[PDB]
């Protein structure tokens, strides 16, 4: 099936038809990506908070206004979704989702309100794409540069009433219906050891040094237990890349950060007026990031080359989780460097999809954000920032939805795109749980 | 081809699948969409400012989150596309457009500098979409809710370097170059006149009360210039149905209003705070609305009618102009209200299409625009709101982009939908000037 080669502006930004990302008509190249077969693998890519605000303002800095993401624009079957939530007490819907009940929609298929993680608005447990998939068999792999505990990564694995029961210390008194001493299934990381997916690669080390209240690996670390198990421990690059095999014998654990991955590029954070009284700024390479740290492209290769072995057929999900993380502090350089950084990733995962042959390949995000692109004259009530963009020209973007800690999420419908075997069923307007359904039904999972 | 019959919540929100829009596998129903057979007819559909955000806030409001609009949500191809300006001095891109450079982009096929009108960074004027469908000897029509002199409608007849241009007076001090008594083309309303599409709808008949400088009907104010060049001119909705014929011999010009049509419902501005210290809203019927006012769907009704009498085929524009005019107010209710009186347009349009066979319907915005959909706790710099939506729960809305005056509007990719013969070349990433050449090549001209 073809995959967009390029849509870039093709010639004279300024000359008749020079802007033109078209070179001829799309009928027929549409009709070649359209197929009913089964999927033997899935790879799901989501942004945190990569709406199409995001998506246009990192192609803006990093390829210039008429440039192409070789990753993220080149998949040609796209669509709008929508992503809110519901309220607990009511039922009713809650515009704005969190990134915990949105994961969970696209991983369970059921709408819950926010901050739940595998449950519904009774709290019910309901199995993730994940857990189903490797009852079928199939390899399964959750990758992400967030703490593994996060959210997204965890919707897979975990069933909680509060996102924020990472550890046995947090779940004890803020999910005492989970805790494991009180009978519950365990906090995020416990059930995350539980789970057992073939491939789990991320940071969040950090609260595996707490210690198990209850059961039989009671006063050991949550990292003890993890060797216990038989998990196969990696913290760095040369370690990740000496993996030979990873399978439900042996499972891959990568935990590479105590807590975020380090972000891939550095910058003034916006303030306010800053477009007006701070010079335009040029982002920098963040220079602690290390050789030695994996990026998330790297990781998602080696995802692919250890799950691929399994002829079943693989789920993987892969987060890049910083967009939303650096769009909250209001940091232009971060937000767009991330979206770069998940671009090489989608790159990647077509690239093995397209010769592969069998693969559905899905790049979203679980919600929309805060920022904006303004003129560069904008006064706005919020904070702003004038970038350098490749076209040798100044962006400004604006963060004015909060004046709180952190900019605000938003109930935006926004972008969803597909490449592979089912990829019909993002066109047009769907939802979040629709995807949970999509995946499943592609994988002939039951 | 099929159109989308209903992409509601098909369940209970709350309940596994209930909030899944699908009910199975769109393979197939994709497939039957693709044709790339010529096109008859097309009506393109622009919803000015209506952005993602603005779809997903109305729909919302009138339909509920799991609701469905019939007509705007109905179309089966969509699709992102960039509609950056270029700076007139540098020629390098400019990342946030205004009417006048957008609609000119669809219009021509060429990039230009905000507040230019069928004219690119140079001054020269190119042939609009619509001068070349009536060379081609096809039925013409174009239909707004505002001034006809403003940018979307002027667009597709007039060749201004300002969109300030409007009549004979402004433009002699504006627009010296095209002023006619200096031997320029005319105002923008002079233009108008002069380039006798069969159908014209919408407001602004006070220009017309401006008298011309120079000419053949100096002397003689615009409205006496068009009834001595054999226009219909008709002022209300009874006038209105009353036409049986337009035609290159007696053209049809309706002129509802002094400025822009009123607005379909009525509600108080966004203010500070306002989701915190005041109540929720429940928008209300404009009272001044209208018997004797024709509605966006009437004068689309009565467009395709009176234009579908030429075999040759047609090329009609219909734009909801009040979206981005109550989005600039901070009116949620104004702005809602005119995104479902689209809607109600773009669902004739469909019906006609569906049953005709040959037709190409694009929905689309012109740029995107600053409301925001935030949590209902937000804390906002800017102007925000709580609505009552049809869910019977509360909805915030948030302008802060902007201190002044008028919230601003925004860079970011927006949405393009299209249902008929060539839709497929809406589809994945695509530019604002691509679709200039997707109604020339669908139509088949040259
Ligand atoms: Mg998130
Ligand atoms: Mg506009
Ligand atoms: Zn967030
Ligand atoms: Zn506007």
């Amino acid at each position: 099936m073809p995959v967009l080669e390029n849509r870039a502006a093709q010639g004279d930004i300024t000359a008749p038809g020079g802007a033109r990302r078209l070179t001829g008509d799309q009928t027929a190249a549409l009709r070649d990506s359209l197929s009913d077969k089964p999927a033997k693998n899935i790879i799901l890519l989501i942004g945190n908070g990569m709406g199409d605000s995001e998506i246009t303002a990192a192609r803006n800095y990093a390829e210039g206004a008429g440039g192409f993401f070789k990753g993220i624009d080149a998949l040609p079957l796209t669509g709008q979704y929508t992503h809110y939530a519901l309220n607990k007490k009511t039922g009713k819907p809650d515009y704005v989702t969190d990134s915990a009940a949105s994961a969970t929609a696209w991983s369970t298929g059921v709408k819950t309100y926010n901050g739940a993680l595998g449950v519904d608005i009774h709290e019910k447990d309901h199995p993730t794409i994940l857990e189903m998939a490797k009852a079928a068999g199939l390899a399964t792999g959750n990758v992400s540069t967030a703490e593994l505990q996060d959210a997204t990564p965890a919707a897979l694995v975990a069933h909680v009433t509060s996102r924020k029961c990472y550890g046995p210390s947090a779940t004890s008194e803020k999910c005492p219906g989970n805790a494991l001493e009180k009978g519950g299934k365990g906090s995020i990381t416990e059930q995350l050891l539980n789970a057992r997916a073939d491939v789990t690669l991320g940071g969040g080390a950090k609260t595996f040094a707490e210690t198990a209240t209850a059961g039989e690996w009671q006063g050991k670390t949550l990292r003890e237990q993890a060797q216990a198990r038989g998990y196969q421990l990696v913290s760095d690059a040369a370690s990740l890349n000496s993996v030979t095999e990873a399978n439900q014998q042996k499972p891959l654990l990568g935990l590479f950060a105590d807590g975020n991955m380090p972000v891939r590029w550095l910058g003034p954070k916006a303030t306010y007026h800053g477009n007006i009284d701070k010079p335009a700024v040029t982002c920098t390479p963040n220079p602690q990031r290390n050789d030695s740290v994996p990026t998330l492209a790297q990781m998602t290769d080696k995802a692919i080359e250890l799950l691929s072995k399994n002829e079943k057929g693989f789920f993987l999900q892969v987060e890049g989780a910083s967009i939303d993380k650096q769009d909250h502090a209001a940091n232009p350089c971060g937000q767009i460097g991330e979206t770069v950084d998940l671009d090489e990733a989608v790159q990647r995962a077509l690239e093995f999809a397209k010769k592969e042959g069998n693969t559905l390949v899905i790049v979203t995000a679980d919600h929309a954000h805060a920022s904006q692109i303004v003129a560069p004259d904008t006064k706005a009530p919020g904070l702003t920032q004038a970038l350098n963009t490749k076209d040798g020209a100044v962006m400004v973007m604006s963060y004015g939805n909060s004046e709180e800690d952190s900019q605000e999420h938003t109930g935006s419908q926004l972008r969803i795109a597909a490449y592979g075997p089912h990829a019909a069923n993002v066109v047009g307007l769907t939802d979040q749980t629709d995807l949970f359904y999509t995946m499943k039904a592609a994988l002939g999972l039951k």
